[PDB]
């Protein structure tokens, strides 16, 4: 459960107006989920139509961009109007994860393929062929990485 505060103010246009009758912002709030706590989920600045007889819709749109997670809120602010679309067109929380797990693949490639050139040696060493290769997302025998890798249960056995 998190606050998305909204801060709206005149447009230059209507500024004048809301100055004559002292109304010179409104500050609105939204609701979100764990989900949408995410650095680039920030409370929002606008500018609106200031209008002395009307009620608006402010609307706060999330979407993941890698996966469908969504979100739609909206909340109604007095005495201002064409409020513009909040849109937040992000990385969600459980995405997040998911795009950093390179730096561990390539962590883990690394400590792998140390243990093949030891194997390799080692068989040099024992006049067997050193017959194994160093893994790549292409040709991987990690079976924790199978998906992220193209698992090849075989590949160096
Ligand atoms: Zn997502
Ligand atoms: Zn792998």
């Amino acid at each position: 459960m998190t606050r998305l505060e909204v801060l709206i103010r005149p447009t230059e246009q209507t500024a004048a107006k809301a100055n004559a009758v002292g109304y010179t912002h409104a500050l609105t709030w939204v609701w979100h989920s764990q989900t949408w706590d995410v650095d680039s989920v920030r409370d929002p600045s606008l500018r609106a139509d200031f209008n002395p007889e009307k009620v608006g819709w402010v609307s706060v749109s999330f979407a993941c961009t890698q996966c469908t997670a969504h979100y739609y809120t909206s909340e109604q602010v007095k005495y201002f109007t064409n409020i513009p679309p909040v849109h937040f067109d992000v990385v969600c929380a459980d995405c997040e994860r998911s795009v950093q797990l390179d730096d561990e693949i390539d962590r883990e490639h690394q400590e792998r393929n140390a243990e093949i050139s030891a194997c390799n040696a080692r068989a040099l060493s024992e006049g067997r062929p050193a017959s194994l290769v160093y893994l790549s997302r292409d040709a991987c025998d990690i079976p924790e990485h199978s998906g992220r890798c193209r698992f090849v249960k075989y590949l160096n056995f």
